[PDB]
């Protein structure tokens, strides 16, 4: 029953109300969070997958194809760290 912590990291906190003020809609990212939350498999479509070199140990999530998900998993948290293009982002 009991859930991963939200961890919004500030950057996050950011990159979130300027995408809300742009009309981004929250559902599929909350749901994300939800099943990240729950410890459940992510579908396939997201391509989620462990990122490389500087960036690990954070994993990317696509939420849409040009929405990204960044965030880790440890001490019983789901930080979430960035949210925009991968372009905006890498
Ligand atoms: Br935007
Ligand atoms: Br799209
Ligand atoms: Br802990
Ligand atoms: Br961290
Ligand atoms: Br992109």
């Amino acid at each position: 029953s009991h859930m991963l912590k939200l961890n919004l990291k500030k950057s996050f906190q950011k990159d979130f109300d300027k995408l809300l003020l742009n009309g981004f809609d929250d559902s599929v990212l909350n749901e994300v969070i939800l099943t990240l939350r729950k410890k459940e498999p992510l579908d396939p479509q997201f391509q989620d997958h462990a990122l490389k070199g500087k960036w690990k140990p954070f994993r990317e999530c696509h939420i849409k194809p040009d929405v990204s998900l960044v965030y880790l998993v440890k001490d019983d948290e789901l930080i979430l760290l960035r949210l925009g293009s991968h372009s905006e982002l890498f």
